[PDB]
């Protein structure tokens, strides 16, 4: 009568007793073709309750088993083609189907929306992991990313970066105590122009509303692209102001979970940020994230994709996805090996580049 879903939960272990991060692996099965998805978590940050994904596969599983998939199956054969369909199109039908499947129709459940998102692209186009087609996924186009480095020792600090100058990254990434910090900035600004060198600070709500205006004032002198998310979010007005004295372009990234509808627009028009950092697997996936870009695109405000701690199966459809936007900036994706058991890819980094 329906369908089958499968999933298998295999949390990965961090490289080096063990720490892992919840994952589960998920398959949709029909007609002789299936599909591929990945619930990635981050506790403390995902708003997805760790202790409720498997009962909520259970849940779903039961459901499929016991409809016929019409709907489903209208959409495999009149979004076959996909040439004479846009992706935003494919993206809505599939929300379509993922709300009449009850799948985080209030916004609780963002990891496994996307999981579920992820498995029915993969589902339609052929089960061979190509979530997005295009000059990307042939091997004809690549994205630049940006690289990371550690606030360490100055020395140290200084060989990070010739590293990473030496592997073609032109933007690196650093989080953000703070007198040593800037120093250290200083430090690095005298030895790397900003011409030569592109960086963006990630603060992670560090700041106080109280120091981060003087602070933000300081940070502007070493002539970075942009501080991520300087404050805790919630704090709207707070936010605001700074991003309308501040000399230092900002850019919200935790601010966006679990805004939905015109909780969205609202916040936007109320911070009126620089940026807006798009992370997939936490807005409830690309369908979510295409709208959030949208949103950004009527009121000038930039952008770019990030990973959030994905297997490689999880980066790869990012990456595909990503790649239709044909960015021009760094973003912020790429191999990272971070586990001992991720899943192996054809994914890989190369002169601050990323392709397959």
């Amino acid at each position: 009568s329906g369908m089958e879903l499968s999933y298998r939960r295999s949390d990965l272990i961090f490289k080096r007793v063990l720490t892992s991060k919840p994952t589960w692996f998920v398959r949709l099965d029909i007609d002789g073709h299936g599909g591929q998805g990945e619930v990635s978590l981050i506790p403390g940050l995902s708003l997805d309750p760790e202790e409720q994904i498997g009962r909520e596969l259970d849940l779903l599983a039961r459901r499929l088993r016991a409809e016929e998939p019409i709907r489903l199956r209208q959409f495999l054969a009149e979004r076959g083609g996909a040439d004479f369909s846009d992706y935003r199109s494919v993206l809505t039908d599939i929300a379509g189907i993922l709300d009449s499947w009850q799948v985080s129709t209030d916004g609780r459940f963002p990891a496994l929306r996307f999981a579920l998102e992820m498995a029915l692209l993969d589902l339609l186009s052929g089960g061979r992991q190509e979530w997005f087609a295009s000059d990307f996924t042939r091997g004809e186009k690549r994205i630049p990313v940006n690289g990371l480095i550690w606030m360490g020792e100055a020395a140290f600090m200084q060989e990070q970066i010739e590293a990473k100058l030496a592997e073609g990254y032109g933007c690196l990434k650093l989080k953000i105590d703070f007198d040593k910090e800037c120093a250290l900035l200083a430090g690095i600004r005298e030895s790397f122009s900003p011409q030569q060198l592109e960086i963006r600070v990630d603060a992670n709500g560090a700041f106080s509303p109280a120091n981060a205006p003087q602070r933000l004032k300081r940070l502007s002198q070493f002539h970075l692209h942009s501080i991520e998310q300087p404050i805790r979010q919630h704090q709207w007005s707070e936010m605001a102001a700074l991003c309308a004295n501040s000399p230092l372009a900002i850019a919200l990234d935790e601010e966006l979970i679990g805004l939905g509808a015109e909780q969205r627009s609202a916040m936007l028009d109320a911070i009126r940020p620089q940026y807006i950092i798009l992370k997939p697997s936490l807005l409830g996936g690309f369908h979510y994230a295409g709208q959030w870009i949208e949103l950004a695109r009527e009121r000038g405000i930039g952008f770019w994709i990030t990973s959030a701690l994905e297997s490689n199966l999880g980066l790869a459809a990012i990456a595909q996805w990503t790649a239709l936007y044909q960015p021009t900036m760094p973003q912020g994706l790429g191999t990272g090996q971070l586990y001992t058991n991720n899943l192996p890819s054809n994914l890989a980094v190369d002169g601050g580049l990323l392709g397959v």
